């Protein structure tokens, strides 16, 4: 993730999701396209619970594709951060599950 052990899955479907209210609901329709439809993560073996995967999985890939998108000169939002933290933890837990059933 710029010092090494990460690697990076398939690309996935982005899912359409419901915020609770009309606002965010609007704006992410609008906005979604930013945010990542792959994730970063360390190999499966080296997590104790999916909740751990999860959680590293989700700060990693926000955080790389924060790099790449700043040094293309545009910025993220609280909205942005809180939002993609939804997203990404779903897209990091069907890849938990896909990897696991690696039998």
């Amino acid at each position: 993730g710029g010092l090494g052990g990460y690697m990076l899955g398939s690309a996935m479907s982005r899912p359409m999701m419901h915020f609770g209210n009309d606002w965010e609901d609007r704006y992410y329709r609008e906005n979604m396209n930013r945010y990542p439809n792959q994730v970063y993560y360390r190999p499966v073996d080296q997590y104790n619970n999916q909740n751990n995967f999860v959680h590293d999985c989700v700060n990693i890939t926000i955080k790389q594709h924060t790099v790449t998108t700043t040094t293309k000169g545009e910025n993220f939002t609280e909205t942005d951060i809180k939002i993609m933290e939804r997203v990404v933890e779903q897209m990091c837990t069907t890849q938990y599950q896909k990897e696991s059933q690696a039998y």
